[PDB]
């Protein structure tokens, strides 16, 4: 069925859970035994989100090259995404060599740090341009350059200074402010207008690495975030762009990393996100 009918007809009826549930049930299963090794126990946020042993992202480590990261590959969209938790005190030098031997430019970040009373993430990145940031431990530096704060996002110039060679690169932090505590937003009009800020950037185009992109877990906003991005691409690709078909596109995703999407309300605002952004896009 197309898109927006298929959505009316499933408000109407009200059947999101039923449709959510039969994705669970269809999604791949594939090992994730490195994640489970006792050694990584520190590097992990969840015990129940782990990366797939075939698609995680490799640190260029000779003792220990494991970091929950995964690599979703769309290959008609021809978009590639890093999607990884949000960093851990002992992981936070891992996030930027991850960052660095990738060659991603950009980094999305959809949660703040407290979320809900308790810490949802490390603070990884430095507040203050003369205070920078040393990760001894993967011989890296950060630098804040600049900062601007909208209404709904933060977006960051940062410098990432590999000192072993003395190399330095920019990288975009796109830092999303406003995702509520609870459940998914009321309209997707401010996360597509983020969206747009990201593609703008270079930082999803073949020229770089893939865009690292981050939430507390790393596949429920985070998830959203990408199925949108590949299937307004793929309504712009294609001749027939009623046949872009959300729920095959997220089945695909959920090959490279389990659990995309956590809740039938978050199935529900990605179909939103994607019948709003088809109309903005036209041309219209
Ligand atoms: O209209 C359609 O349904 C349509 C147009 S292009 C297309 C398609 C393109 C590429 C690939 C892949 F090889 F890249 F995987 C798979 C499907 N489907």
């Amino acid at each position: 069925m197309e898109m927006e009918k298929e959505f009316e007809q499933i408000d109407k009826s009200g059947s999101w859970a039923a449709i959510y549930q039969d994705i669970r049930h269809e999604a791949s299963d594939f090992p994730s035994r490195v994640a489970k090794l006792p050694k990584n126990k520190n590097r992990n946020r969840y015990r129940d989100v782990s990366p797939f042993d075939h698609s995680r992202i490799k640190l260029h480590q000779e003792d220990n090259d494991y970091i929950n990261a995964s690599l979703i590959k769309m290959e008609e969209a021809q978009r590639s995404y890093i999607l990884t938790q949000g960093p851990l005190p002992n992981t936070v030098g891992h996030f930027w060599e991850m960052v660095w031997e990738q060659k991603s430019r950009g980094v999305v970040m959809l949660n703040r740090v407290m979320e809900k009373g308790s810490l949802k993430c490390a603070q990884y990145w430095p507040q203050k341009e003369e205070k920078e940031m040393i990760f001894e431990d993967t011989n890296l530096k950060l630098t804040l350059i600049s900062e601007d704060i909208k209404s709904y996002y933060t977006v960051r110039q940062l410098e990432l200074e590999n000192l072993t060679t003395q190399e330095t690169r920019e990288i975009l932090h796109f830092h999303y402010t406003t995702w509520p505590d609870f459940g998914v937003p009321e309209s997707p009009a401010s996360f597509l207008n983020f969206l747009f800020k990201v593609r703008e950037s270079g930082s999803l185009s073949p020229e770089h690495g893939p865009v690292v992109v981050h939430c507390s877990a790393g596949i429920g906003r985070s998830g959203t975030f990408c199925l949108a991005d590949t299937c307004l691409l793929l309504m712009d690709k294609r001749k027939d762009p009623s046949s872009v078909d959300i729920k095959k596109v997220l089945l695909e995703m959920r090959k490279f990393r389990m659990g995309l999407i956590q809740t039938a309300d978050q199935l529900r605002f990605s179909y939103l996100a994607v019948i709003e952004g088809a109309k903005f896009i036209m041309g219209d």
